[PDB]
RNA sequence: GAACUUGAGUGCAGAAGAGGAGAGUGGAAUUCCACGUGUAGCGGUGAAAUGCGUAGAGAUGUGGAGGAACACCAGUGGCGAA
């Protein structure tokens, strides 16, 4: 039973995962578009991000959270939907923080697609 | 052969620079390894599948290993014969 937590939203182009943890990063609960039965294109859509956030939130509310800090990673379109969905579940969102990993010129990226 | 100082160079006084070689050091990120929390998918596509995952993955926290490259600055900006 913990109150304050961080909501890690990993929004990629293919899927949106939402893990909810305590302030010390111990996992309370998590949800992802795939876990909710979305497949392929559907998982990417922002609608699925909403549903993923709601499902993750309702799992956490059992443990008794009230305030969430939000961290967003990846280039997906889910972050806004997932954040608004967390607010709609009742948990107040203190601050959103983009923590997408930025290399300072490190590893060579994979070759560009010729689509 | 003898003069001259503009070319060329030297002296003296300043200026900028990713110019080069050598030796160190630093932060981000990817991967891997160990551990805590935690559960059913993760990944990928135009759509899928191969692949990875209940032998506990992906997500998340701490620490560690190693290799390569140096975000912002950064600019028809600088330096170099290329």
């Amino acid at each position: 039973n913990i109150e304050s937590g961080i909501a890690h939203i990993r929004s990629t182009f293919n899927n949106t995962i939402v893990t909810i943890t305590d302030t010390h990063g111990n996992a309370i609960s998590w949800s992802s578009a795939g876990a909710l039965g979305f497949r392929g294109s559907r998982k990417s859509t922002p609608f699925a991000a909403q549903m993923a956030a709601e499902t993750a939130a309702k799992g956490s509310i059992e443990h008794g959270l009230k305030t969430l800090e939000v961290t967003v990673k990846g280039p997906g379109s889910g972050r806004e939907a997932a954040i608004r969905a967390l607010q709609a579940a009742g948990l107040e969102v203190t601050a959103i923080r983009d923590v997408t990993p930025v290399p300072h010129n490190g590893c060579r990226p994979p070759k560009r697609r010729r689509v």
